């Protein structure tokens, strides 16, 4: 075939009914998470590709960065509660990987009042039991799917994107590839 179990793609032996569409795992810790976010925009083609009435998730994982990184999945939860993903993701990859000027949680609040959203908001959102289902919810998705690297893609929990049985060569090419991957899947 031209897509084939183990090459673009493997299928989960055991699958995860219930679950989003499209589901992608990040950390921003990870180093490939990072050129998928600013270099090569894979969510964005992505999403460009899907039909639409598709819902596209993205969460945060516990397993990278140690203390910050569970920091930085309570953030993740306070950006899509705040509905603010778009204007913190940027600043925090490289407030951890380029600059390294995020250390504490006080520093992640900073990103956040730099974009913007105001002082009680942030501390509210971030103590909020909202925020802490948004939590579980990032941790139970992780750990319904076997979780143990990133970036991950799933697609209607039963297959998991699988980029290193694609073209690096080209960077746009390799986009493209993903991206009509994850619709081929989608369809599948």
């Amino acid at each position: 075939a031209q897509y084939e179990d183990g090459k673009q793609y493997t299928t989960l032996e055991k699958p995860v009914a219930g679950a989003p569409q499209v589901l992608e795992f990040f950390s921003f810790f990870c180093p490939h998470c990072y050129q998928f976010e600013e270099v090569l925009h894979i969510s964005d083609n992505v999403k460009k590709k899907l039909p639409e009435g598709v819902k596209m998730t993205k969460y945060h994982v516990n397993f990278m960065g140690g203390d910050l990184g569970k920091d930085l999945t309570q953030a993740w939860a306070v950006a899509m509660a705040l509905g603010v993903e778009d204007k913190v993701t940027v600043p925090l990859f490289e407030g951890v990987q380029k600059t390294q000027t995020i250390r504490s949680a006080s520093d992640i609040r900073d990103v956040f009042i730099n974009a913007g959203i105001k002082g009680e908001e942030y501390d509210a959102a971030w103590n909020s039991f909202v925020v802490k289902s948004l939590v579980a919810q990032q941790e139970k998705a992780a750990a319904d799917v076997q979780l143990r690297g990133v970036p991950a893609m799933f697609v209607n929990g039963k297959y998991q994107l699988n980029p290193q049985g694609m073209d690096t060569s080209n960077m746009d090419v390799f986009v493209q590839q993903y991206a009509d991957t994850v619709k081929y899947l989608s369809e599948k």
